C-alpha cells in the first residue's frame, strides 16, 4: 500500500474539487482532499499516473514531490 503525494494549487475550488471525484475512475483507490492544507494524499497501486490526470483535469498546476 504505497502512498503518493502531489502538489496542486487549487484554482477551481468549486470545479477542482469535483474534478477529484473523477480520480476514482483513474485511481479507484483511497484519496484525501484537504483544502485548508491545499494538499492531496492518495494511496494507489500504480502511483504517478492517477494524480496527474485528475489534478491537471481542471487545468490546475501539478507538481510531484516524490513517492515512496
Amino acid at each position: 500500500m504505497p502512498k503518493h503525494e502531489f502538489s496542486v494549487d487549487m484554482t477551481c475550488g468549486g470545479c477542482a474539487e469535483a474534478v477529484s471525484r473523477v480520480l476514482n475512475k483513474l485511481g479507484g483507490v483511497k484519496y484525501d482532499i484537504d483544502l485548508p492544507n491545499k494538499k492531496v494524499c492518495i494511496e494507489s497501486e500504480h502511483s504517478m499516473d492517477t494524480l496527474l490526470a485528475t489534478l491537471k483535469k481542471t487545468g490546475a498546476t501539478v507538481s510531484y514531490l516524490g513517492l515512496e
